[PDB]
């Protein structure tokens, strides 16, 4: 036996905070967490304990350390079938990554509606509040490879697979309410422009390069989503603290055949929160797996990601009642005009067992709808319908990808389709065609109806000539970027300006920067002038006289477009770094940890080395990580208790820890002699201080944490050397 | 026409320094750089200028902005074949990445031997000093995906494809002289242990996790290469500044049939240089493409990466004369016992045109040998021979991967092999078998001979039973790690201690840390105690009394194992950040730039914004990047000229730029009023070694800075950096 006698190799099969135990496969960590889909995967789960090591043919292996050779120093023999099977499997492990959204993190969960929506849709999963639908959700970046970093500046994907009683419904959305382009025909152009440049395959996970900004400068339809990407929306704190959107206008179909236009929303119940750019970029280096880690550990801790599904509903007769086209995916529907109606709740409560088998092989596709839903003529959605089925043929090696366990429906599926690579199902039907008499025509067609009926498309009126032509109604590119801009707080506006300025500073060809500044002048002159100033560009008199674009249906702002204008902070699941010293004041630590526990905030005890330190009262404190090992980038706030401050006062890493946290607008709390640290960080805003840590001290810190970041600190942070 | 009238969209087709022009495909940047392989690729190069946009079937496209629909707001029609072809191609762009070494950067070049090696090998590419062999080289990491970062702590791959007149020879090596494991059967175990853990697929490009250290703690054969990985060898400054090794003992076969044992080496003519850990980790975030970029830009600048091929030669009769087994890939051959003999030079002088077509699709395999070379029974090499052919079947979609242009030999190839997915060659031979009479048995076998002969294996004696058994001669795991350790400078030793300490601090299960510390106690007690102290572990009395391993054939050290013990610094191709102000003293800048240019050192002019600034004499200075946009991590040294220092004195990014460079041991030079920055980095009025200072940027100032740059980093500053909060 190679396991330690104390059993410290095995994580506790109960909820534990981040860092407390090694992470584990979901069905070992949380064995009692179940749903219909998780149970249906039991047929393919493979254990390991007490089993013999074998070949894939079931032959027991005696020596898994050596190849078969002619003498102990001899050549390896071709008859070593064990070696060749092992190496062959290894040699063929990889499959193509997703063309886009290759970097992603996933979890299992469930969805339940608040009330029946039978009045507006016949979709079974929305028919009854007691109807629970298992889900599998994958969050992702867009540009980067599967080996790229999490905290890049990019759009994020938010894909949900609903295992309904009437079929798989995939809600394949993003974290912004619009897309960059209007027509699917341009998707390869846009994606090629943002992806690493063809000659040298640089840069990874970054849109800050010539080809991206060249395309943007030449395609003003891109400007709306570019605004969102340049904002702090492009750098979420966690997948738990971002919004989700279906983007396209879809249809709901009820039993009477009435169509209602709908746009889908996911509201994070943990609130909206993003990083700041320097923090995000440095985090790609210190922890490229930050979001994947945070998601996994939140679930292991019982801090389940929760989202509320919401619908913006528009009657069919209101199709033309807006200043923009409902079918234009570069346009958002302001919540001030059409509110989001709460529909139900989704809870992600279990991680996968095997990342490759469940996450990598998962196939989501927006064409996977169910009776009660339908499409629209949105020309981006229209092209997506082709792409997802297509790509899955090579990525997942054939037309039987629905037979890969994670992708399998939980409801019945029977048809006349046969064969294909890796065919799992053995069909016993004497017939492989219909109509047939030899099997009494089974499986049979089902007419459409109120429940358990066949799929029938909504009989939308089609009138026109066969044209490859963009609707003139789509030819407005600046009003939604302006609405977005004006809805942001002054600090959010600054971060947008900084995002554009940083990105355009990496564009080698100056004329491209100039062309982008010209586009910005069509959105807002304050924005354009601020970016131009940072690039050493002067706006022309013509540029200064560009008439701003029209309001959107009389709106000059919509606060729902800001991350922070309306506070929605929640501290549960956040993490605090506690900077230890070799003689901690135990009274401070007791008070700190008790207050954090009460609010479900986690703590990580940090020091200059690993192991343990002893407090003033003899309490042995185990160290989670070093100051360098778990930088401030990975936490939400920093607390420094009193004690032997002289031990860490001259520690460069401890001082820098606070300077970085300060720069990145994080709350900092200093008790007793820890207040000596104020001077070393050049000092202000959001610094909690007192003689000791108590109720008052901790309440103040937790109030700051609910506000996420100390925005009031921004005016002089430029001057701080960190 | 969408291009600017001034033609500023197009790079100059001449050598230009990094950042001066946009980067470009190799055949457009350097059209006059040629070799037999590059010329042979002309049949597949596709241009673009002046051509109509078409489908893959040659049909001209009229509107590439829209799908075909029934009305301008109507549904997309299935008959839009243009849209479906475009989307189909897009949907199927990706191929599987390499299982290992997925992250890599490549270039074209050439090799030439110094003299004929006909006496020791009949390999045609080594037969004549005037015989030029084109090469294609790919450098890589091991663990990370194709989208992972360059400056991770890892082993680096160094793969060379030699397009010889007698076949492709692939020299598939790494940047360390040994591997982690002994037998190929364990490769999936080792790789699975270092790779992201299976449940959650974390961490990327990092060995700092439980499963890796669990495997290491249970498999002491790994300790030697682990030592190299934990050292600064694991974080090279550039692919130009690392060594290369074949690792395995191979054979050279001459015309008389004599076998000589050989180990292959690549000596970087730019010298050995590595980053420091904090810098390397931060660089993964600030520029994950740092090495790929540096390689591409060095070639575009005319700073061609050069390497000297060298051989360690051991006569057949000396097989057993060492304390270690020659066939053991976890053992190195000390240069003090067997010197590296200079063989030839390789120059990388042209970048690819299309990364996917040339780099991603390149297939290297150590089994691709030529007459004059042969294998040995090294059990790691033996298994490699199976793997490379095998993996290429799925990665490159079939058995015709040699037909992918980059992989094609330049010499003739004819055989009876037919068909297979994406078969390019159309065979006209009436026969697809041999022996045949219908084509008079052509193509024909060729007997082995001195030149242009068929391949015949060296008739090595085989004696033994069919066994899955490790040779007892391989059962020594601590002497080579100790030899390596003792060969390092004190600062290199500190960096190794820090490497282990950092990595083990990320291992969740404490017992694994304790088990690794126990292994270290079998190598060197100073090393073990220093790592233990950083982990809050106490060594037991038994651990303190472990007898050190034996010397390696009487050697206690070998300085050839250190990066820095023997100076080999070269400043050409290095880069200096110049921190500008809004009224630069032009006299300082003229002197600075002229001195750097003369030594082939590049400069990047930095400021708080993009655009231009004007010097005191009206000279317009173009800004390459901002202080935040091009951090100190990306440069080798920092110079601050005089002028209006008040403009940047309070700039947090400018101050931090210097603090970061200081912590990372980089030379810093301050002219005139720029000396006010000494307060940020806590330099005394009397100065400090490694900080160049003067009233102006005169003759002595630049010479002092360049002397510091030739020494790479200011090691003497190490005791001073701990106090700096950066
Ligand atoms: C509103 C615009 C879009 C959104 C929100 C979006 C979102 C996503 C997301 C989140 C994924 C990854 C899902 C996963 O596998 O975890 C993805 C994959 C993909 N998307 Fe989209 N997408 C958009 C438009 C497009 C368009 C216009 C096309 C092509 C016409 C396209 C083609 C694809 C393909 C081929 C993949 C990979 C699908 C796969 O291999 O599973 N996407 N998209
Ligand atoms: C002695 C130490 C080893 C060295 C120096 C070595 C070196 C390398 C290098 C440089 C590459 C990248 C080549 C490229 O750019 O395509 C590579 C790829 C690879 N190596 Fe090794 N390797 C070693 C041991 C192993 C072993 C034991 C195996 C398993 C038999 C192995 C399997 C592979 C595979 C399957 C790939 C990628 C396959 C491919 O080229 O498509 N290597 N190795």
């Amino acid at each position: 036996s190679l396991a330690p006698e104390d059993g410290s190799h095995r994580p506790a099969a109960e909820p534990t905070p981040p860092g407390a135990q090694p992470t584990a496969p979901g069905s070992l960590k949380a064995p009692d967490t179940r749903n219909e889909k998780l149970n249906s995967l039991e047929d393919v789960r493979k254990g390991s304990e007490n089993y013999a090591l074998t070949t894939n043919q079931g032959v027991r292996i005696a020596d898994d350390q050596n190849s078969l050779r002619a003498g102990s120093r001899g050549p390896t023999l071709l008859e070593d079938f064990i070696l060749r099977e092992k190496i062959t499997h290894f040699d063929h492990e990889r499959i193509p990554e997703r063309i886009v959204h290759a970097r992603g993190s996933a979890a299992h969960g469930y969805f339940q509606p608040y009330k029946s929506l039978s009045d507006i849709t016949k979709a079974d999963f929305l028919s009854d509040p007691n109807k629970i639908t298992p889900v599998f959700v994958r969050f992702s970046t867009v540009q980067g490879g599967a080996g790229s970093a999490d905290t890049v500046r990019d759009i994020r994907g938010f894909a949900t697979k609903f295992y309904t009683e009437e079929g798989i419904f995939d809600l394949v959305g993003n974290n912004t309410p619009i897309f960059f382009i209007q027509d699917a025909h341009k998707f390869p152009d846009f994606v090629h422009a943002v992806k690493p440049e063809p000659h040298w395959a640089i840069p990874q996970g970054q849109s800050a390069h010539d080809t991206f900004w060249d395309y943007v400068s030449l395609q003003p339809e891109t400007l709306h989503n570019v605004m969102w990407a340049m904002s702090d929306r492009g750098i979420p704190r966690s997948y738990r603290t971002m919004e989700g959107f279906g983007i396209h206008t879809f249809r709901l179909i009820n039993a009477e055949g009435k169509a209602t236009f709908v746009r889908f929303h996911w509201k994070p119940l943990a609130g909206k929160a993003s990083l700041v750019w320097d923090e995000a970029q440095k985090l790609t280096g210190r922890d490229p797996d930050f979001h994947r880690r945070e998601l996994w550990e939140a679930i292991e801790a019982g801090d389940f990601p929760e989202y509320e599904l919401g619908f913006q509903l528009i009657p069919e007769e209101d199709e033309f009642k807006f200043d923009f086209d409902l079918l234009d995916p570069t346009k958002l529907i302001p919540e001030e005009l059409v509110p989001v109606q709460r529909v139900g709740k989704m809870v992600l409560n279990r991680n996968p067992d095997n990342f490759f088998a469940e996450n990598e092989q998962a196939a989501f596709h927006p064409g996977h709808i169910v009776p009660g839903l339908d499409f629209t003529n949105d020309p981006l959605l229209q092209g997506r319908l082709f792409s997802y089925t297509d790509t899955q043929i090579s990525r997942l090696g054939g037309p039987n990808f629905h037979e890969i366990p994670i992708n399998r429906p939980t409801c019945p599926y029977h048809n006349f389709q046969r064969d294909g690579m890796h065919r799992m199902g053995i069909d016993t039907n004497p017939a492989n065609y219909e109509p047939n008499s030899i099997n009494d025509n089974w499986p049979r067609e089902t007419p459409p109806g109120p429940k358990r009926g066949g799929f029938e498309s909504y009989q939308e009126r089609v009138e026109g000539n066969k044209v490859r032509e963009r609707s003139p109604s789509f030819g407005e590119y600046y009003s939604h970027p302006r609405l977005f801009w004006l809805s942001q707080t002054p600090f959010e506006q600054r971060h947008i300006v900084d995002g554009f300025s940083f990105e355009l500073s990496k564009v080698v060809r100056p004329y491209i920067r100039e062309r982008v500044v010209d586009q910005l002048a069509h959105i807002d002159l304050t924005l354009a002038q601020a970016v131009a100033k940072n690039l050493g560009i002067e706006l022309t008199d013509d540029q200064l006289n560009i008439t701003p674009p029209p309001d959107v249906n009389g709106l000059k702002k919509d606060p729902s477009l800001s991350l922070y204008a309306i506070p929605d902070g929640d501290v549960k699941g956040r993490v605090v770094a506690i900077l230890l010293n070799d003689e901690v004041r135990s009274a401070d630590l007791l008070a700190i940890l008790k207050a954090l526990k009460a609010k479900g905030v986690h703590a990580k005890l940090l020091y200059s080395r690993m192991g343990e330190v002893t407090a003033d009262d003899g309490t042995v404190l185990p160290i989670a990580a070093t100051f360098a090992g778990a930088p401030s980038l990975t936490v939400d706030a920093v607390i420094v208790p009193c004690g032997n401050i002289a031990d860490i006062a001259d520690n460069g890493d401890a001082n820098y820890y606070l300077m970085e946290a300060y720069k990145h607008l994080k709350p900092i709390a200093l008790a007793g002699d820890a207040r000596k640290f104020k001077a070393t960080i050049k000092i202000e805003e959001g610094i909690v201080e007192a003689d000791s840590a108590d109720g008052s001290f901790m309440d103040e810190l937790l109030t700051l944490m609910a506000a996420h970041r100390v925005w009031s600190r921004i005016p002089k942070i430029d001057k701080i050397p960190a």
